[PDB]
């Protein structure tokens, strides 16, 4: 009856030589990582970019998420600090223990029980899709808006700074987004527009739990998802259906869809490959930055 964790996706720990350029590194790991849809990359231990958001003025209105909205068939303004106090209070009250003592496996098991629970109605909030143009990127940027210390210039010029990723697509003829998470805040199964790659960096906080499906199984997932979707949504275009495609990974696994998981911890990157379906949820109060790119 309880959730069975999918197998773990690949984790790479490049040396300083292998860490010189993200595009080259991703191209090298592609033979393996494209067979798992997602992978995790741990930078060298000394690579520690400072958090460069304007924390004093960081204010936002998160969106309300009802975990069991599919089975069942608002706007308060926070600062970073006040959302964190709300987030920690929620999780410690929910589990009756300090937030850092809750095992990742237990939050994962409870999340999926809640998504299918018809008797318990859990509602959470997600500071999602915050533009880095609003209060700045979490990475230091040579934009002139904020001041960069000498020890920070290396990170402003790093290829792994998400503001320095190639985002322009080649054809005959984008900015990173920010995510402030709390326990159980989540994202539904989707692929990126134009089947792009995405790269995701967790600046700080509790882990972000991911699930990924390799691209060779994309059509298989789509058929399972539409076979099991409510009939009212069955004929909806993909771009709209993706707004509500919450589905337990074990259900996909029972239909033969390969699924991998990972816990992305603070300071780690997750890369999603072209047409690799992914979904996930946050273990607690955290702060992530993400951008789409093409190769
Ligand atoms: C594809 N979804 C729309 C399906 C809906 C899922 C859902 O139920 N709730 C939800 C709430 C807020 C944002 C989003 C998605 O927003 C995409 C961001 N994009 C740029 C800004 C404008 C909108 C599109 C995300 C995609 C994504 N992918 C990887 C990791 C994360 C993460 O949160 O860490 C996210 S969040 C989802
Ligand atoms: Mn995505």
């Amino acid at each position: 009856a309880e959730f069975v964790p999918p197998p773990e996706c690949p984790v790479f720990e490049p040396s300083w030589e292998e860490f010189t350029d993200p595009l080259s590194f991703i191209g090298r790991i592609r033979p393996l990582a494209e067979k798992t849809g997602i992978c995790k990359i741990r930078p060298p231990k000394d690579w520690q970019p400072p958090f460069a958001c304007e924390v004093k003025s960081f204010r936002f209105t998160p969106r309300v998420q009802r975990l069991n909205e599919l089975e069942a068939m608002a706007v308060r303004e926070y600062t970073l600090q006040s959302f964190g106090e709300m987030a920690d209070n929620f999780k410690s009250d929910y589990f009756n223990m300090p937030v850092h003592m809750v095992p990742t496996e237990l939050v994962e098991k409870e999340f999926w029980r809640l998504v299918s629970s018809i008797e318990e109605d859990v509602i959470v909030e997600y500071g999602a899709d915050i533009s880095s143009k609003d209060f700045g990127s979490g990475f230091p940027v040579k934009d002139g808006r904020r001041k960069i210390l000498p020890e920070e210039e290396e990170y402003a010029l790093s290829g792994w700074n998400l503001n320095n990723m190639p985002v322009l697509e080649q054809s005959v003829l984008k900015v990173p987004w920010l995510y402030v998470g709390m326990c159980f805040s989540s994202f539904c199964w989707h692929i990126e527009d134009h089947w792009s790659y995405s790269i995701n960096y967790l600046h700080w906080g509790e882990p972000k739990t991911w699930y990924g499906v390799p691209s060779h199984a994309a059509e298989q997932l789509e058929e399972v998802m539409r076979e099991l979707a409510p009939e009212l949504f069955e004929s909806q275009p993909d771009l709209l259906h993706q707004l509500v495609t919450i589905m337990n990974p074990n259900v996909l696994m029972e239909h033969g869809v390969p699924v991998y998981r990972t816990n992305q911890c603070a300071g780690e990157f997750v890369v999603t490959f072209p047409r690799a379906y992914h979904s996930g949820f946050n273990q607690g109060y955290n702060f992530a930055e993400a951008v789409n790119f093409c190769t």
